[PDB]
């Protein structure tokens, strides 16, 4: 279906819905809280959503997000994602489960409907991940189906980076694109055929995780969706 | 290979290598000529091409341009594209061979060697064309292997419009978004395994032609390329 929003700053959040320990500060979504003296607050998830579902029968899409990684530390846990999965999909467990899994079924294809580009900080040893930190593709698992090393440079520059994510509904094919400004940039691409997995209604969005000395804040946001017809 | 390189303007036009029609021009890359009082002339195809050579083989790549389409009546012709080929690769044919094909071999993909992202202007009928303006991912034929609707209002929109494109080399995936600032958003991706195309250099430049009634601009471009080792 077709769909189309912008958000050039939070200071409208008409349309996005806030659960877990998400929330809206200072003019960008803050996917995981702070406590009172601005101390990431360990073991917490939350989205942030926008609120009217769409449906992917037919439909390519193009939405792009700027975004910040704001650590404490050289040790920052977990990260965060961008998201599809129906429009009641909740805030699940904190950790490196991203906001977006259980511990039973994380790595359990038949037991997810969920597919996400996450921006990962801290390596799992609790089911397969690369031993860097990296930026991938999640079908319906943890473990992602595609992946690469995200520069050590590049999450720590305290920048406002730059993701654009597609869907070709023709070809069935889901890309990244990252960008830091005067930094990395990064490309990952997969095969996945969303109507299938998604063959009603669902709803896109952002998960956060920690984790420790991390938040993660989304400053800008924009999308639109097309028929292929 | 790893290369990278940044224009963002092209004052210096140094590491460009032009052939044919294309110059620099006003800061910008003119991808087909005019006569002094600036009218386009007809039937010319030029190149502006990065002059150094990088491989494919565990290669990713992340490419952004932007580029404005001067027009001068509502019947434009050709077009330009962004392209890779290899060494010696020179001027084709001017017209909807867009400077990059020769007539008898232009379908045949048995016969060329060259991989592109076109921004079409011109509805031919000597090959088969979607009956609009169009962009195209095309591999080894002027016959588009992923075409999407281009719409007018974006073509003469003499907006600076902006495209990434970006090859992941894991996956064998190909991918261009299109973007005009309040106006259309485009994706198109598909699969190609590049380096069993191209198993030695190769060059990425932009090809335009006429036609008629139009002029091609770059106004600045970046490139990396990263092992995928
Ligand atoms: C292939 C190509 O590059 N086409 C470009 C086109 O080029 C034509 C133009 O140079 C004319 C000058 O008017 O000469 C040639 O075309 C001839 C006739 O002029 C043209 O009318 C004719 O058109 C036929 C067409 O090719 C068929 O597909 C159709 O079924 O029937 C038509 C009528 O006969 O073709 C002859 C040559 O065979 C050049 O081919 O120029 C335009 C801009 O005007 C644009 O650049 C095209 O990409
Ligand atoms: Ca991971
Ligand atoms: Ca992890
Ligand atoms: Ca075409
Ligand atoms: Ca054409
Ligand atoms: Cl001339």
């Amino acid at each position: 279906s077709e769909l189309s929003f912008n958000y050039p700053n939070f200071q409208s959040v008409e349309d996005i819905t806030f659960q877990g320990g998400a929330s809206p500060r200072n003019e960008t979504l803050q996917l995981t809280p702070t406590d009172s003296n601005g101390i990431p607050i360990r073991q917490r998830a939350g989205h942030a959503v926008y609120s009217q579902p769409f449906q992917l029968r037919d439909t390519s899409f193009y939405t792009t997000f700027t975004f910040v990684i704001r650590t404490t530390s050289n040790s920052p846990a977990d990260g965060f994602a961008i998201f599809i999965a129906p429009p009641d999909f909740p805030v699940k467990r904190y950790g490196g489960y991203l906001g977006l899994f259980e511990p039973n079924t994380a790595t359990n294809t038949s037991a997810n409907k969920v597919v996400a580009v996450e921006f990962d900080t801290w390596v799992n040893t609790e089911w397969k991940e690369p031993r860097y930190r990296h930026i991938g593709i999640d079908v319906n698992s943890i473990v992602s189906v595609r992946v690469t090393r995200w520069q050590d440079k590049d999450v720590f520059s305290r920048s406002i980076a730059t993701a654009h994510v597609g869907y070709d509904g023709i070809s069935k094919i889901l890309t990244a694109f990252v960008t830091y400004p005067d930094g990395g940039n990064y490309v990952l691409s997969h095969v996945v055929d969303l109507a299938e997995i998604f063959p009603g209604d669902v709803r896109i969005g952002f998960s956060g995780a920690t984790g420790q000395y991390e938040t993660q804040y989304i400053h800008s946001w924009s999308f639109s969706s097309t028929s292929t017809n």
